[PDB]
């Protein structure tokens, strides 16, 4: 299932549709191996996702309360992984990858394939396939440095029982920990997860659960700029520009199970079911807003926890059938979600109100001391989600040509314990819509239609539509392709257009003399992306990449930002990654090198504030040999290597410093 | 006409007398190929020549608004190189090397053998070749990076034609734009290049055109120091200490011809015409001024602007025949050089003429607004320039004893729209006499006597002489050297000691009571160099030298500098650049390293300001193979790798930074 | 006598019981090679003993006014290392290590094996053992570069004499200065050794003689911090926080001879003799403070000069004889150590006495004038100690049971021409007991006390016992352990309890109502060693080790930091240095990799103030080969390749910066 290299999978998971390989999937679609994790040394998967892959986009600060990265030039949230197909399971923040075979990636919306996430997000999805025991009883310790001081370890061990080996048990456990890159930061993570499965003559179970915990003493909340004052230049890249004292922990806890039962060879039956707990922990700054073009920094101080427990599933059944020349390939499914949520937080902190004053260029910032963390209960807060979906891939001459048609009922409901407006369920409709077609055995071309789903805002008491929640609201994308596997490389040539809806109260629309909350706002994000992976030439490995993006504010309240470049994200990134094998004795060793050149960025709609493109240079050397027939691997890497200090857009603040040059060393031993 | 290693060529042109051999030649020369400027990924002309060259020195800043070299310890003004022997057709500041087959030095000044250059000056001889078609039709594409963000491209393409292939095309294009290594910095060239020529039975033409850009945003200007205030410590070798916003840009355009006619194997004419445009603009500091041993800076502002047309003619006629038993091959010439320029500026600009204040250590400094470019007229001037030329090789014992004599007619004249003074055409007769005897068909001793030639000034209206016009001023030089051709390695040694005049105002020779403008001042250099180059065992290539240089000021005005030390150029200069080849796999792996250590410098003549010595570093790696049987060539570069920040003197202010660490990458693929 | 891998030997000088084997020798005992050394391009002794040994710790900073080492947590002077096995002939307080072909340690006091050394510290003995005359003739020449621009060579030349090879004569010569790591640091070493011997039938002499300069501009003293400041963030790791005109200079010569008589197989006689001389310079800061939290420093500057003259002196007596199945091998020897010393100073310098102010974190600090250096004579003063002692090793059961036990009676006197308080001689008597089992042929367990001696301190005249001279203080060490040779590779592990005493004013304790001078205070160091060397598999090498150290502070003045850690020792060691050898054209290329990881400090023994851990990482490459027959190998290294900054505690002072990244090459041939 590998295809030339070990790092990318001749497969992937297109949402309810199934596995499907490269060239008989028209989705613009990618698949990590583990392989390629251990070989970036990769600690979240944005590590994973974002090297080499020019629709993704990272800020990239080190030790951030999250991951953060955008598919398409669209957010795609942490809470919108799925694992092993669903929803609601994966850590809600970050997630080390350790325990995963796969890391998937299927670019633009996809609610007809996936229904909606919880946090709604429509730039991709992100599918996590965890590992479970091969045939032979496996064990591997690796060992761990991060620069600055941060050591750890990983154990992967698996065995395969009964007389038939029909099961298997696989389990990982991971712990690092220690200083980082940046000063004063530290980075904490655990991980224990377990893979269970049992192989039936006409069923098949597999069992996932894991307990995770996040954990960065000094935190990246990143910092606040305005017009009056403008942007200065970055202090140099392992400056912490948020209290010393700050910190963040997520605990994550999740379960899935999966059934599947073969009635025949044409049709299968599934159902899938989790549940996982977050509990989040801030304290820290709530904002840095540089106040002076000298470097002068006030930093509010705040402090969140939130505990969510979340539920989910997804059952249906997979047939095939053949009428006259035309096969059939179809699929149903019903889906839900369920979380219970309570917060907790100081906007103000008694005793803590007034403001701390440092300078970002200070090598010795007072940060004053710690507040003791005590958040209050805000209020309890509900999200329920179901779907039910049918699609249906005809095709004919043995598969050379593919229409896949099908349509998903999507409903939502959420409810707050300080909302005094009315909680209702709403719904809505998504069609899908897709052609592909094998101009030969290695080139297929693909189109097309598919939407994504974001629940839908309420209007005020105030409005003329008082109360009103709106549907579902329908992100579009349409979408043309070209796929080419050479046989050890191939090349993606995809162009899209994605428009995507917002909500706002206008008072410019007059209703009965009241302000009217309208459904009218609009971003539209065009797009050509070339792509490619493999082994272009026998011992060479390449995978990247070139995207042009025109991510458009199209329609903005008041028209005051029309046609404006939506923040944060470049309009143009190149990314290659590149890999040389040579025999050296008894082993391989391996040299390598990334390029990640983008264009500048937006730090406001308005688009009169912005940051200038950067390109950051890795690299790395592997050396892959036998002890004794023991399988041992060393790598090296070092990341950023200029230690280029630039400027890039967090979630929630204007700034945050990138990642300075980090090193990273890792062993392994296959016992 | 290579020699072992393929980076040095085993003849060069010798200005009038023509191409002649390392062996036959009476001074010190050498020529680099462009395999040598293709491995150095060598981006000016600087990189080529200064690289391992012990008798040329540069302050090695990144992004200046020229380049910057010394030879034997006197200035070679860029704008003194000649194009295939031609004078007045090259870019005027800073010159690419794509375009050229062979980059020559003669070292020492040359009037006999080149008459004088448009800007006098008197250190050396840059001459650069440019590239024709070879028989084989050849196209060659090549990738570039230098860091942090510059990302280009050169194409190379060559084909003959006709039955005889008597007809050439050599095309050369190349593009390079972005940031580079030092902060705040962007570096954009351009360049087109036609190479044509005509080969007939018994005439020959050669026609070479280009069109060049050369931009630079963060144009490095340098900065001026006080005996009271000192030099401080320098900041990191990335510190821009001019303007931010501060940009040069140079447009060049230029077109030669030569023509031969062979009238018998006996005598030949030959004739060259070019002509060159230049449009200079730049915007920025004209001085930082460091008023604070704290780092203060004080940075008045500037504009320049400048258009000049240039015209060049070299034409005339060579010979030989016996007389008994000496051999004679002389040549007779005559040359001309003009040119109109019109100059555009501010010395203070309008709104900003207060300097701008920062410090030298700042992360974050404050360089205000841009000004808007609109600097008006100033003057027109003009320069012109003729020679006619006679020179002699006597031949005697079998081609062992070579003695040439000669003398050239320099005649110049400077005007000015605004100079009220006196304008008159001023002349002078320069002989050279040089003495070759091969003692061995492997070793060679030479002598030479030759001069150089600079403009004369002329005494302002305060003086005894008031208006009086020198003639153009004797540069003078003796050498005595030693040339060892060993097979694969070579070696020269070589003494000079060159005198060159200054003029000034006397205040201590009154004459009416009125100081008495003078041509008294002299600088005399002492030197001794050995240098080497090609393969001195099988797989190793060694390139360098040792050089002792007393550059010493041996008469000044009123006697108070006198037996002081020159500024700016270091007594002693080491370097070395070594290659090592492997095979690994299918193709060769190279790796290099450079050395280039120097003694300090002194920055004002009293010698009370230095700047100590340095050592830089620089190593490579280079791959060549083939895919599918095309060459390709892989090559990585690190330059200044140890990152040293260091102070060296520039042309108009008093120090700037050294260039620092920079990484350059290439890919190259033969059609 | 070299172990696998050719860096570590077999065996080592064990005191006066003289040369033991690895597996014999009942103490943690190892031995570096002259290989070693020059793989690491070590250029002083900790670079040597440090690197991989986890019970060895420095604060590592660069261009000391001395080497810096603790072993098993106890200071190791640099005054006690012996050359040889004979005290006071090595250079007092940096020793370049070009003339040895091991430098051996022996780990925890050995006053019985040793008797007490010059200065009296207690943490190991270093054995520096002196090149002498292969059988071969030998001629090297190596040439050094260290960043910046520090270049030097090394000579090492031996022949052997008569008939028979009976005389040997060994020649080393090195040099090396220029600009070091630090910022306007500059390093300048010379060194000239002679080896000769001369082997008899019956018996052997052996002689020594070197002449070395160390001398550092811009040398490091260190800060002081208080409580009430704190300690700020350190500076970038190249910074020079004393005054840069700053400098230290020691010359030291030294000669020795060593006569061996063998009247049997069953006694020899042995005796040595040395003399040696130290002078001393040192012009700079005698100590910066840190001031403020934003990084204000007050320096007083201050001068000292000493000149001392040492005599020292060894002979004795070993025989066997066998009781019954029991072999007996004994020794008996008497030394002799005498210093005179003339000590020069100023605490305040005349025209100097103001602090000058600086900043830590000032790129261009003003450090004010060099005060020219005339330090007054201050005072003489003189040391003398002899010893005698006796150790039999009694071998039961075919050599697999080995008991030691001896004693040693030891006498010092110090005086000085400024003492008023009484001087006299003072005595111990010291006993040593140690047992090896031999397992197996491969696995040896031991045990042994012994005890380590310091010169009594002397009660001043404010105490109840006003010119008390205590008796040599008896620190104790009991200690187990365990070593296995598994044939290419060997580990040892080992526990040891050392107790260490302290003497001071105890005003809880009156006599005549007056404070008491006591010897009741204690540090107590217990510790765990793992450590590893040799070739755990073919072509690879493997040096390292950890350790658990726990210094208390058992018993302090007033019992006020009773159960405090000890200053400036880290409780965690983890070191490890690998190789890696592969097979390129004609030679090895070996790549080199060091780890190096420690825990905190405690900067004060209150343990209010204190340093975080550091993670330093060093990398290499080397290539052997043969140039026309001739040994060629060229090095490569760099260390703290992150450039980590971190502050550590250097002698005398609070806080020192660490080293800087630092490059290191060399090139030898073998004529
Ligand atoms: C410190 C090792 C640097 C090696 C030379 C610079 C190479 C930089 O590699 C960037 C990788 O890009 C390679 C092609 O992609």
């Amino acid at each position: 299932d590998t295809y030339a290299g070990g790092q990318v999978a001749t497969s992937s998971n297109v949402g309810f549709l199934g596995s499907k390989k490269f060239l008989d999937t028209p989705f613009n679609t990618i698949s990590y191996t583990d392989k390629y994790i251990e070989d970036k040394q990769a600690k979240d998967i944005t590590e994973v996702i974002a090297a080499t892959d020019p629709s993704i986009y990272t800020n990239g600060a080190s030790g951030g309360w999250s991951e953060n990265y955008y598919i398409r030039g669209y957010a795609s949230s942490t809470n919108d992984m799925s694992m092993n197909g669903l929803f609601g399971i994966t850590p809600f923040y970050r997630t080390s990858p350790e325990m995963f075979g796969r890391v998937e990636v299927l670019k633009g919306p996809s609610a007809l394939l996936n229904g909606m996430p919880p946090a709604g997000s429509v730039g991709g999805t992100v599918n996590l396939v965890t590992k479970y025991a091969a045939d032979e009883p496996f064990a591997r310790l690796t060992t761990t440095y991060m620069s600055d001081a941060q050591f750890g370890g990983h154990v992967d061990v698996g065995r395969r029982f009964g007389e038939n080996k029909e099961f298997g048990v696989r389990i990982n456990g991971m712990y690092r920990d220690g200083d980082a890159a940046v000063n004063d930061q530290s980075k904490e993570s655990r991980l224990f997860s377990l893979g269970l499965d049992w192989q039936g003559e006409n069923a098949r179970v597999f069992v996932d659960a894991y307990d995770a915990l996040d954990h960065v003493d000094g935190v990246t909340r990143g910092v606040n700029v305005s017009t009056a004052v403008g942007i200065p230049k970055p202090p140099k890249a392992d400056t912490l520009l948020s209290p010393d004292w700050g910190s963040v922990e997520t605990k994550d806890k999740g379960a899935m199970i999966r059934g599947e039962y073969d009635f025949s060879d044409q049709l299968m039956a599934y159902a899938a079911y989790g549940q996982s707990t977050t509990e989040y922990k801030y304290n820290g700054a709530s904002a840095g807003t540089i106040t002076s073009s000298t470097g002068t920094l006030s930093s509010t101080l705040g402090q969140l926890a939130f505990d969510v427990d979340k539920k989910s599933a997804d059952a249906g059944f997979k047939g095939k059938f053949e009428t006259g020349s035309v096969k059939h390939q179809w699929v149903a499914n019903a889906t839900y979600y369920n979380h219970t949520q309570d917060d907790y937080g100081y906007r103000i902190i008694p005793g803590f109100s007034d403001p701390v004053i440092t300078n970002i260029y200070d090598p010795n910032p007072n940060w004053g001391p710690k507040p003791e963390f005590t958040p209050p209960f805000l209020f309890h807060s509900t999200l329920s989600t179901s779907s039910f979906g049918l699609a249906d891939t005809l095709s004919f001459a043995q598969d050379k040509v593919q229409l896949t048609l099908g349509l998903r009922h999507q409903t939502v409901k959420a409810t707050s314990s300080v909302n005094t407006l009315p909680e209702n369920a709403k719904s809505a409709t998504t069609p899908g819509v897709a052609l592909l077609i094998k101009a030969t055995d290695k080139i297929s071309v693909y189109a097309n239609y598919i939407e994504g789903l974001t629940k839908g805002d309420q209007a005020p008491a105030t409005a003329s539509n008082p109360g009103e929640i709106f549907p579902p609201q329908k992100t579009k994308q349409q979408e043309l392709g070209l796929k080419v596997d050479l046989g050890t490389f191939a090349h993606t040539l995809s162009a899209f257009e994605i428009t995507k809806p917002s909500s706002y109260l206008d008072p410019s629309k007059l209703v009965n003399n009241l302000p009217t909350f309208v459904s009218d706002g609009e971003q539209r994000n065009r797009g050509i992306e070339w792509s490619f992976f493999g082994s272009p030439i026998e011992h060479v490995r390449l995978m990247g990449g070139f995207t042009y993006l025109d991510p458009e504010l199209t329609k903005t309240k008041s028209g005051g930002n029309d046609g404006h470049t939506a923040v944060a994200v470049p309009k143009n990134q190149a990314k290659l990654g590149a890999e040389w094998d040579t025999q050296v004795a008894q082993g391989t060793l391996t040299l390598s090198g990334n390029i990640n050149a983008v264009s500048k960025q937006y730090i406001n709609a308005e688009n009169t504030l912005s940051v200038p493109g950067r390109t950051l240079l890795d690299v790395g050397a592997r050396y892959s040999t036998k002890v004794e027939d023991h399988p041992v691997t060393f790598r090296a890497n070092i990341y950023n290597l200029t230690n280029k200090a630039y400027w890039a857009q967090p979630q929630l603040t204007n700034l945050a410093l990138g990642a300075p040059r980090t090193y990273m060393l890792s062993v392994s031993y296959d016992f």
